[PDB]
């Protein structure tokens, strides 16, 4: 609502291996530039391989950014980004831009 929102979603999982899928979606708020999502993966996970986002680990945490390099995007726009990951595929605390997230967490 009036701002910037991210919803998690199901890719297929394969036995061991899950495809995550993050919905982006940036509306309402003022002009952007880039959007990073990130959230921590406590239970046996990590992204082995992303596509349209280049998703990052640091101990147990874990993000995902794309124009991280440009942050150069407009105030009303959608984008979605999935990857593969070995492991159960339940992540949390879904926290992007600085902690925002809706219809999810």
């Amino acid at each position: 609502a009036t701002s910037a929102t991210a919803t998690f979603a199901k890719t297929s999982d394969w036995g061991t291996g899950f495809g995550g899928s993050w919905t982006v979606k940036n509306t309402g708020t003022t002009s952007l530039s880039s959007w990073t999502v990130e959230w921590d993966f406590p239970t046996g996970t990590k992204v082995t391989s992303a596509w349209d986002a280049t998703v990052t680990n640091s101990g147990d945490h874990w993000t995902a950014k794309n124009v991280g390099w440009n942050g150069t995007l407009a105030p009303g726009a959608s984008v979605s980004f999935g990857f593969n990951g070995s492991g159960p595929g339940s992540p949390s605390n879904c926290k992007l831009n600085g902690g925002s997230c809706d219809g999810t967490s």
